[PDB]
């Protein structure tokens, strides 16, 4: 122990995306003047683009030649941010970063690819951060080389050029502005796409997205250990979150630079729906190891309730509540799992067996994930985002559970 005593230790650490820009299957993100940001430390407004000549984007602006490899903000997103002082007033130390990029987002590999490139995507970052008195940038890459399995372009010189991304970003902005990074729960993310080594020294902290993990063979969305009794069947496809915190740990992340991406939200396992191929099999696609459980009934009652389990699998905290747990014919029952440490609910198939329906996150497993980010020495937690919450029910509990400190 010291001879005299320290100072107080700041506390962990809640960084809450706000995804005020919204998709364009979604729409436009929520309403930022009736944003409560109490409960979080940082604020991540998501998403600024990138300007990217790939051929299949589809967003007509991002097109313009004149403003290659620099960030766009939508007309949203630029009204959102010029409204950024309004919330400090509820959160006096509230740090405010804009987040780059999100899932399908184009334009990485292109801007991170030569000195040049990057130095334009970095003073367009560094415009925007000034001009809008934010306190740093964050950037959602997803991912270097694998390219969200094409959905981006990418190649191989993509990891150690995110490296000099980071490493020319923190140049420019030195040390009073933060640059943060969230990265990819795949193993194979430390292993291929980033190298968490080289970027740790220069980044404030790194938010995991210990989530989606509901695809392949795999039940559970963001379970906190394997479930004992749902196992996942091909091996490439088993998760959970203590499975990539220990993956990363092993890479050589420290504990106090990593924050525990919580989702607040849910999915219906894609192994409801469509076949869990095993590609280390031979004739992988010809003999699934494991195939749909939902049938028509059940693809028709989630069409019913809003969402075409074809095309996306996610459902909000606040429509779970709304539409599945209060559903006036009480069709969803509730449940939970003892070593995931995570609720999910069943419905019953028109052959009268209770089917696994979806798994998400409630109070009772946020405040778990909060007490494990306790007990690995973690930084703190991230959460997506405020638009799937309910009356930030979950933020609130995540605040408490961590001892965030009140105003």
């Amino acid at each position: 122990a010291p001879t005299a005593p320290v100072a107080s230790a700041s506390s962990l650490m809640s960084v809450g995306y706000f995804n005020g820009g919204g998709d364009v299957t979604a729409g436009p993100g929520g309403d930022i003047n009736k944003l409560d940001v109490r409960q979080i430390t940082h604020l991540n407004y998501s998403f600024g683009l990138v300007y990217n000549d790939e051929k299949d984007e589809t967003n007509a602006a991002l097109k313009d030649p004149a403003k290659l490899h620099q960030i766009w903000l939508s007309p949203k997103v630029a009204s959102d941010l010029a409204l950024i002082p309004t919330l400090r007033k509820q959160n006096p130390n509230l740090k405010v970063l804009l987040s780059v990029g999100g899932w399908g987002a184009r334009g990485f590999s292109g801007a991170a690819a030569t000195q040049e490139s990057r130095a334009v995507f970095i003073r367009s970052a560094q415009e925007i951060v000034e001009k809008y008195g934010l306190d740093g940038i964050d950037l959602d890459w997803e991912y270097p080389v694998n390219g969200a399995w094409g959905l981006v372009a990418s190649q191989p010189a993509d990891r150690d050029n995110f490296t000099a991304l980071l490493k020319e970003m923190r140049d420019a902005f030195g040390h009073k502005k933060l640059v943060t990074i969230a990265i990819g729960a795949n193993a194979e993310s430390p292993k291929s796409w980033v190298d968490v080594k080289a970027i740790a020294p220069l980044l404030d902290y790194i938010n995991l997205m210990t989530y989606d993990m509901a695809y392949g063979t795999q039940y559970f969305n963001a379970n906190l250990y394997d479930s004992s009794a749902w196992p996942t069947v091909a091996a490439a496809d088993k998760y959970s979150v203590d499975f990539v915190v220990n993956n990363y740990l092993a890479a050589g992340l420290k504990p106090q630079q990593m924050n525990l991406g919580i989702g607040f939200y849910g999915r219906v396992p894609k192994r409801a729906v469509e076949p869990g191929i095993d590609w280390t099999k031979p004739d992988a696609q010809k003999n699934p190891a494991t195939q749909p459980y939902f049938g028509p009934q059940e693809i028709g009652l989630f069409k019913s309730l809003g969402y075409d389990l074809t095309k996306d699998t996610y459902v909000k905290y606040n429509d779970i509540v709304k539409k599945l747990l209060n559903d006036p014919q009480k069709r969803f029952t509730e449940h939970w799992d003892d070593q995931a440490k995570v609720p999910w609910l069943s419905v019953k198939g028109a052959d009268g067996n209770a089917l696994f329906a979806i798994s998400y996150e409630n109070p009772r497993s946020v405040a778990i994930k909060a007490d494990y980010i306790k007990e690995k020495g973690l930084a703190g937690a991230m959460f997506w985002e405020y638009g799937a919450d309910d009356e930030n029910q979950l933020a609130k509990q995540l605040a408490a559970s961590l001892g965030i400190p009140h105003l």
